[PDB]
């Protein structure tokens, strides 16, 4: 399309929500292309990740990690208003996966502080794709400090199985993993830091030892548990849309399959089934879709137990409805 | 179903075998849906795992590391009664990634020394599926401890490829992979332990470093060679089950490969081909079907080869038959 | 086919070239089957890793790491002369993972320095595959030190997309990814060592943490970047192999996609589309079909940005042409 073209599309501003929550939008394209809007300010502030009170000093996209989830559709445009506030301290840009160019966006968005850009790229390519900050010689950095999100490019008429049956959810979760390397004292205690630059060499050490000190979903140990676990009822469909940005990830719903998993995250790749355990690399989203069909609570995790376990990377959801006995009975209940 | 037509299917007890070797079944499924019955028996024992010596206090289902492969066929349903005698000192449970509802059975199976219990599940979904204890608090210890095996869901027409044509196995391996994390002394020699209360800090730490001392099948390095080396000949079939449920791993039969691999380990999705190496995420099950061409001695490992050669995780395959010259042929032997 | 058919085959000897360019080929293959003749002469030799001086004692096929990338199509035989200097002071052999039997063809290699060997095998199944040295009980010890490479064996009629049209570049890469396991003092300073074997035990303790201290592309940090990056113009159509013996890798193109990918490596198997980041588990090749659609500086990395950027898992491309508004522009530069 001409410039004069792109200029003549109508325009939809959207307001972002804080993750696991996703902004309102429709599956199936409601009419021709358009140029979606939106604005992300960004926030450097310290973030409590653990009970012991360990602190990251995180770079956050709209002040959450992970940064909010877009969702476009197949060529629309996607045009970021990015925002970095005289209160920061660093150059911060944004490299969308999703995005054809300029190292995914990242060499035309260096914003310093004070600074703002406007990048408008074209959405070719359908399916959910990791964002992440990536200023040169400080990248790994910038993205295990939190600096990463995802956006979902749906199909215009929406999702569709293996066979092109139509594929449509009742709701939508974006969970963001984050691997954290926090650098430890002589004495086993994790160190604090009254600046981002303070922790620098500290953090790069740990970093090199490929060791997260956490693993953990939305920013935090138990992050999406109680007043934040997900919910659901039986009955419902679900897509989970999951992402991270620098190391694998294997995610499974203890108790529940992915029913549907486009494991690479992109839809004109058709999706695995009847998945217990999919596997997504650093760098990279996925998304699973399943049909509850029993209720209680089931926790969903990264599947090396000792990172969802000892680490942090366990988030629940609770499911509403009634029990089916055909699927799943207890024909003896524990007894001597 | 309602209770009543479950209580009028036939039902079918089985004596399950210890790994790699499979109980008898039917490829295709012999009449309608059944209730197939299984028993297992929980024993926490020391094992041990390489030839220096090096316990481990295991907890086994069934007694072996991994537990037994229990087969059944697409919308049977598996009834499992599991005991955990007096003699043990740990409550134990366990999740069947097969299953759906209460944390895969976990919620409905926490039996205590001295109780038993009976838990029936439909097995909707066709592929193969880890199964392993999950006790709320301990649940990666419990795993990595090696109380964790796999069940193979069947579809009732038995195996297929991804165009529709029959895959017909001669015969079946299942071997399990097991990650160890063994504290070690100020001389960088295991140690041993009186109970296995009185490891769990020491491997808890282990484990927190994501790095195994140890990457076994069949429950110790070494345990699938010599005369427990599995066998074929040349121009049979062979399906080889692997599960690793808290770790990645990377299937390779050095000298072969996965003529068929369904790398995910269901059975709806279409399997990979011709492959050299297939990858199963931690948490899941997969199965490689391959058809002998070349007669000899063939490792089968986990192609991360420190994994393999330095820390257990190879096996080996004996297969008799005639050598296969326009496959391969030595035109000049090793000479000056 | 008859003995005499085999022996009738023509002939032919090709010249190899230093990774990461490929020797010459048709992607149709021209005339029927052949016996594709290569030779390799193994080189035991010290080199520099990386800009701090850092040294491994390197074992390479015809003196690179990786080893050259040799191409065939399928059914044609591949009949390799391999060759062990007297001056080398190590046996070494070869396994294909392309082929079948005794082990690869190591059982068949093992030569001392000295000797020579000339091993023949049919290239049965398509596509990329590793082929690295396996010299018994110490193998990942040979593969580390950089002696592995990868061959493609074209599907007769050049390679195709899912619904079968035709997918033909215009330029091959192959990038090696190789992870090094360097031995430090106590101060943190790589050791170096007078001959190979000296670094022997060192080098296992390392490897057995299972934590690379480099990972790096043509054999050392930076040897794809600079003046060295890959070149591409838009509108070009490049494939990309990538291969790693013995540990996984995720790649990705800065600022493009993988268009095709057999992230398998295998032909037979369909390849994902749209992919932002693939995975290549250890033990085997891959290879991404992408077409060029913004001209610019590129980079192109293992996306455990760790490792790339902390480790030397990054490469470059560099590509001529037209920028193209439609698929990306800055609507509002960087500004205060
Ligand atoms: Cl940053
Ligand atoms: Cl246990
Ligand atoms: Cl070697
Ligand atoms: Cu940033
Ligand atoms: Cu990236
Ligand atoms: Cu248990
Ligand atoms: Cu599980
Ligand atoms: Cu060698
Ligand atoms: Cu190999």
């Amino acid at each position: 399309a001409t410039a004069a073209e792109i200029a003549a599309l109508p325009r939809q501003k959207v307001e972002l929500v804080d993750p696991p929550f996703v902004h309102a939008h429709s599956q199936v394209a409601e009419g021709g292309p358009k140029v979606v809007e939106f604005t992300m300010v960004i926030e450097e502030k310290k973030i409590v990740i653990d009970d012991a009170g360990t602190e990251v000093h995180a770079m956050a996209f709209n002040g959450t990690v992970p940064g909010p989830l877009m969702v476009v559709h197949q060529d629309d445009y996607l045009e970021l208003t990015l925002i970095n506030p005289e209160t920061n301290t660093l150059m911060h840009n944004i490299d969308f996966h999703a995005a054809t160019g300029a190292l995914g966006g990242g060499g035309l968005t260096e914003i310093n502080p004070g600074e703002k850009t406007i990048l408008r790229f074209k959405a070719t390519k359908p399916g959910v794709f990791v964002y992440h900050c990536a200023p040169p010689g400080m990248v790994p950095w910038a993205v295990v400090s939190g600096m990463n999100g995802a956006i979902m490019v749906l199909p215009r008429e929406g999702l569709h199985d293996g066979k092109g049956k139509a594929l449509t959810y009742d709701k939508i979760y974006y969970v963001g993993e984050q691997d954290f390397y926090v650098p430890r004292d002589e004495n086993g205690k994790y160190k604090k830091y009254e600046a981002p630059g303070d922790a620098y060499e500290d953090t790069v050490k740990v970093m090199r030892t490929l060791t997260p000190t956490h693993v953990v979903f939305n920013g935090a140990v138990g992050a999406l548990t109680g007043d934040k676990a997900m919910t659901a009822a039986v009955g419902e469909k679900v897509l989970i849309v999951h992402s991270q940005a620098n190391r694998d990830t294997r995610p499974h719903l203890i108790g529940g399959h992915g029913d549907y998993v486009w494991a690479t995250g992109k839809f004109n790749t058709p999706p695995d089934v009847d998945q217990e355990t999919w596997f997504i690399p650093g760098g990279a989203a996925g998304a699973a879709f399943y049909t509850f069909q029993q209720p209680g609570i089931y926790a969903y995790v990264n599947h090396n137990l000792i990172e969802a376990f000892e680490l942090g990377a366990a988030a629940h959801f609770k499911v509403t409805g009634e029990w089916n006995d055909d699927l799943m009975t207890s024909v003896l209940a524990p007894s001597g």
